[PDB]
């Protein structure tokens, strides 16, 4: 039962290319075997990413675990919807409905829009680069129009590192244009980090500041040198520590040999790691249910050449493409679930605030259930409603013409009423009026 | 790359052809490294790739001055994806420095089954923030839409 | 000092340092320099 897949890994993935082999020994059975070939390519290149497939089709694999940039992608998901070849991958969602593929990713977008309702925001500033495209975007610019928001998105990713600081400082001098103190921070880790550290040093991480992280990975960055500042940090989390499946992975992973897993020593773990690590047991019952229910998928020759004219896909790539899309596991990343296009749903997506202690989760959000607080709720609030006694007389407290309609303090008017006011607003607190 | 290969293959000295947004990495990439010299009407790169003769202008400088022309501050700009949202970024980018409130209508995921009810329910949508100043950004024949 | 001051951020406009010895220079300064106080000391050797 030798079974081959291939391996499409970009140049120092190290975390995730660990993970997959942890996912490997962990997920391998008797009753098969995958066989990895690994191709490791520079994967903005689409030229190498072509060739790099062509080659997994011509040895004849059966299905190919890899990552795209948005420069790729197209490569990928047109080479995959011609031969059939099936495709897994831990990178974000394609724009639209491609076949054969298997996008391990769970969509962000209608998480993110969630939170911003939440928080009752109204004007903010979208920052963002291109490389996980810009269907995101076009989110947030859809859905201001319709809930009246006013949005200054400001493209920061093609930025020179080389002079990578005149063009922050003219960054925030239009985001102190409107006084702008909400902001969304869409990007690659690395250009997070860097924004950050940015931040900090123009003092832009005080109490007053709310930045939402808007990624997998909250707890992934570096959360220690913005987690005192006094501006409130929000983020997603989409491997919760908590669940005694994730915590018993973290025992055996961060203590495995560093030398030989690089980057595993730690007691957290990528999300772009964790959902390699996911995939891999995906690959595995997808070809277990394909002789569990007796469908042969041998190969019945060479591939031969991916070019060839005119193209004809090999027939099981029907059947190994319904395989996948019809699994239903329990990973790192919670509940795992395809509908026929390759997207995730039914999935959970934890919503994380950072604090004094450090990162701490408010809830979550489904794609059903929208955003959910879980009941933590702190008794912090203290709104001691301070009872206020008075008495039904003319015109210190008298009732008002409709004060049916009302209610409240509403329901009141007088002299003491007003009164009340102006005693409750000198010293600052929220009362109720009752009467004796 | 089945065709841009065919056409190496039988050793063309230059190709000239069209491309797009979900295709122009593939042409570029494969220009960029067989040295073959690409010659395109189609909308420019959205950087500097090499061996790539674009015929067409660069619009992005003119519209933003003409908007400038017309001294606007609060516009709808309907946008089709069909040719790289490289335009829409480059308004949005001066959205801040010119001060300008840009409300960006994607429209280049609409079908032809509900297309006259969808393109109402956009302007009956406008009829909202009260907006009379547009820009249409697109393929002569979704323009006509 | 300078580092948890950085770290809460007390080093924005409105704040105001004054760092009482002769060598002003002789340490770091750059990870106040943008944050909006306001920072003075004293140097003993005038580099001009
Ligand atoms: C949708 O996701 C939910 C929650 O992730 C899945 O629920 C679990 O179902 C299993 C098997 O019935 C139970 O043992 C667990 O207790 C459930 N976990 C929960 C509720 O946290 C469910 O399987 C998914 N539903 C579908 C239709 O696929």
């Amino acid at each position: 039962n030798s079974i081959q897949i291939g391996g499409l890994f970009p140049r120092g993935a190290d975390q995730e290319y660990s993970a997959f082999r942890v996912g490997m020994v962990q997920f391998s059975t008797s009753e098969f075997r995958l066989t990895p070939h690994i191709d490791n390519l520079e994967v903005a290149n689409s030229f190498a990413v072509t060739n790099a497939f062509c080659s997994q089709f011509s040895r004849g694999v059966y299905a190919i675990f890899g990552f795209y940039d948005k420069k790729s992608v197209n490569t990928i998901t047109s080479f995959c919807g011609t031969l059939h070849v099936s495709f897994i991958t831990p990178s974000f969602p394609t724009d639209g409905t491609h076949p054969f593929v298997i996008q391990m990713r769970p969509d962000l977008k209608g998480a993110l829009l969630s939170l911003i309702e939440y928080y009752q925001w109204d004007k903010f500033a979208y920052l963002y680069d291109s490389d996980r495209g810009l269907s995101t975007l076009q989110a947030v610019l859809d859905s201001a129009a319709e809930k009246k928001w006013q949005v200054t998105a400001i493209n920061v990713g093609n930025i020179n590192n080389d002079k990578k600081d005149e063009t922050y400082r003219s960054l925030f001098q239009d985001l102190e244009l409107k006084k702008e103190r909400r902001v969304i921070l869409d990007c690659e880790r690395d250009k997070v980090n860097d924004i950050v550290d940015q931040v900090i040093t123009i003092g832009k991480h005080v109490k007053g500041y709310h930045y939402i992280i808007a990624n997998l990975g909250f707890t992934d960055g570096d959360l220690l040198k913005i987690q005192f500042g006094g501006a409130e940090v929000s983020g997603f989390q989409i491997v919760d520590y908590d669940d005694s499946l994730v915590s018993k992975f973290i025992e055996r992973w961060s203590t495995l040999e560093e030398k030989e897993y690089p980057g595993a020593h730690t007691a957290t773990i990528k999300y772009t790691s964790a959902l390699t690590y996911d995939a891999v047991q995906v690959m595995t019952e997808a070809f277990r249910n394909l002789r569990k229910q007796r469908i042969e998928i041998s190969r019945r020759g060479n591939a031969g050449d991916c070019l060839a004219n005119p193209a004809v896909p090999w027939g099981q790539g029907v059947e190994i493409e319904r395989a996948l899309k019809q699994v239903q596991v329990e990973g790192l990343s919670g509940n795992i679930k395809f509908d026929q296009n390759g997207k995730r749903i039914n999935y959970t997506i934890n919503i994380m605030e950072l604090k004094t202690n450090g990162p701490r989760k408010i809830g979550y959000w489904s794609e059903v259930d929208k955003m959910v607080l879980t009941e933590d709720d702190t008794s912090g609030l203290e709104q001691k409603t301070v009872v206020v006694t008075t008495i039904l007389e003319s015109p210190y407290v008298m009732m008002k013409k409709n004060h049916e309609m009302l209610e409240g303090n509403e329901r009141y008017e007088g002299y003491c009423v007003d009164l009340a006011a102006e005693i409750a607003k000198h010293c600052g607190f929220k009362y109720k009026l009752t009467i004796v």
